[PDB]
RNA sequence: AGACCGAUAGCGAACAAGUACCGCGAGGGAAAGAUGAAAAGGACUUUGAAAAGAGAGUCAAAGAGUGCUUGAAAUUGCCGGGAGGGAAGCGGAUGGGGGCCGGCGCGCCCCGGCCGUAUGCGGAACGGCUCUUGCUGGUCCGCCGCUCGGCUCGGGGCGU
RNA sequence: UAUAGGGGCGAAAGACUAAUCGAACCAUCUAGUAGCUGGUUCCCUCCGAAGUUUCCCUCAGGAUAGCUGGAGCCCCGA
RNA sequence: GCGCUGAAGCGCGCGACCCACACCCGGCCAUCUGGGCGCCCCGAUGAGUAGGAGGGCGCGGCGGCCAUGCAAAACCCGGGCGCGAGCCCGGGCGGAGCGGCCGUCGGUGCAGAUCUUGGUGGUAGUAGCAAAUAUUCAAAUGAGAACUUUGAAGGCCGAAGAGGAGAAAGGUUCCAUGUGAACGGCACUUGCACAUGGGUAAGCCGAUCCUAAGGGAAGGGGUAACCCCG
RNA sequence: AUGAAUGAAUUAACGAGAUUCCCACUGUCCCUGUCUACUAUCCAGCGAAACCACAGCCAAGGGAACGGGCUUGGCGGAAUC
RNA sequence: UAGCAUGCGACGCCGCCCGCCGCCCGCCCCCAGAGGCCCGUGCCAUUGGCGCCGGUCCGGCCGAAGUGCCGCGGUCGGCCCAACGGGCGGUGGAAUCCUUUGCAGACGAC
């Protein structure tokens, strides 16, 4: 959550945190989001962690162009494209930190839980041009982007608890 | 002043406008309005590479939070419904299922309740007509007397 | 630092006169003018075309009938 | 098309079937026949570009009549009517204006015009950021260091593919300190980005004085005059 | 359809002028190879335009007589480099 | 040479499976020049005394897979759910990555 997006919960059961208007690739971004996407803190971290360090790619399902494939896929199996795109990453970080601690401060538990909601939306692009030969004009613009992350005191945890009519075994 | 225009319109110009900017120069020349009743214009605390974020505070309203009334379209994300990795397309039409949703009395009898006209009183719009004028014919109300009855909202039974 | 627009300058190519030259650029006349190309925005009804003929510096147009259609007025025709 | 062959070919006869919006039949819309009480009914014909002729819908401001409004207009979603142009309602939003009838006005209706303007998607996380081979190892500082700064090592520049002094031109770009939204086609702690301060000192350098193609001031005269020769 | 200052002929020197021959030489060629460099490719970062009424299989046929799409036939597991 | 996406076989098979069954919830809907239950209550449907078919134990023939059938001796049964499934429940027995490389190689793959 923030003045808001798609935010749809509890107060209680989450913790929001946003990016705004962070110029990066929008669509290596996106796609950051898909694969983390349904997770722990800690775990989004290490995978993260992982990815600058070129340990875990992050899925590219959209955006294709040329992307770098199949160097693994991982989870996804496999899959062609692939890359670590570290800056978009980095930003996430920063966004999982702000997250992290907006849940501490809530003293939501160290246990808690995983990423219900996760967006990403190109917030405007900002302006810009570079001047070309033969006298013409191409715009070089850079894309701001806002990404909203939803922590929920439901997710990992709901999944534990009705996980039932069979179920619980791990425990 | 106005059957003018109302922010792509009206002057080029509602504002910092012949401004910003272009051309050696003559000359050319935009885009540019609106928080709120009141600044009350976001303390205090946590966090953070930065901004920002979280939490809270003000107000009828903050998706009223600063190019801040409303907030379409074109578009993006997430998500919901329909569908899906073996069968062919002007993307509609036509038929069918699924998905979604708004809408929802009569006849008779007994009890309770209320009132009554005809006639005498007492007040009053009317009428056919005549049309100077006049004659017969209204209706309801106010409310007592004298006979003699009905209606309506509900309840209970029966038959339709 | 001269020479300025049918003028200049040219060892003359129609070369060159601020990215513009078989006549610079600017602003104006000016909303030129186009028998040519394009476009011209709400519903319905009754009837429903012409692509032919003469004239015309006339044939990518005009013109005048021919073909149409409405609105009124009247009561034959194969 | 598969594709048949004493036929699913061909011909001569034949029987039954299929098949349109046609034709019939049922119910209904215009015009016309007309009829009958502002309204009802009988039957016929009835595609349509250019296009004539006629009835109607919607816009905006005006007047007379007639309302609506503390929850109006607008928007989004759906419900109802109307062939229909279009009318109407319900929910949410919005948070102040809005209609209807008649009679008028008219910057009065778009999908289009290599239409204008604005916004926005795909193109795409794609092209470019490639020829002097130029940095590398330690370290400083910093929230952050491939590109800021020190040292070492290694090169490159040579009439200046990168030395010194200057003309024009720029126009404060210089120095210092502090930053980092934008720039630098990337990072940035850096900078010729941003902000604030500060610096240029002439008797003996140059301007300045002179005069050179010429700009010419000065008759007269063409030219209204601008303007031009002398 | 040559021809004399619309110049004729002729001609040494000169020439990034037009044509031809020889020697020298050689990868132009027989006929291609290996190799360097920078690209390419992949990674981080930065990040564009043209263009776009249109879904986007082939063989035939048809049609304003040059079909990605009608018509009949035949094929196609998507997506991605 | 290519070729299981002709929608194939075989071999080898494994943080909890699956072999055999109680109880319930969805989809299609015979062989064959003619043939295919004895005494009862009860409108029904339920429900009770008591030769010919249907799962079965154990095995063979087309079968060479998928796939089926048919018999010597007996047992649970008669005169809903086959081909699929979807569970509440009882009893019972691997690979990608990684790191270093290549016979391989633009990435991925091998």
């Amino acid at each position: 959550m923030v003045k808001y997006s798609r935010e749809a919960n509890n107060p209680t059961k989450s913790s929001k945190a946003m990016g705004r208007d962070l110029r990066v690739h929008f669509k290596n971004t996106r796609e950051t989001a898909f694969a983390i996407r349904k997770l722990p803190l800690g775990k989004a971290k290490r995978y993260l962690e992982d990815v600058i360090a070129h340990k875990q790619a992050i899925p590219f399902r959209r955006y294709c162009g040329g992307v770098g494939r199949t160097a693994q896929a991982k989870s996804r199996h496999s899959n062609g494209q692939g890359r670590w795109p570290a800056k978009s990453a980095r930003f996430i970080l920063d966004l999982l930190k702000n997250a992290e601690s907006n849940a501490e401060v809530k003293g939501l538990d160290v246990d808690t839980l995983y990423v219900s909601h996760i967006q990403v939306n190109q917030a405007q692009k900002q302006r810009r041009r570079t001047y070309r030969a033969h006298g013409r004009i191409n715009p070089y613009m850079s894309s701001p982007c806002h990404i909203e992350l939803i922590l929920s005191e439901k997710e990992e945890p709901v999944k534990k608890e009705p996980e039932s009519q069979i179920a619980a075994r791990k425990a």
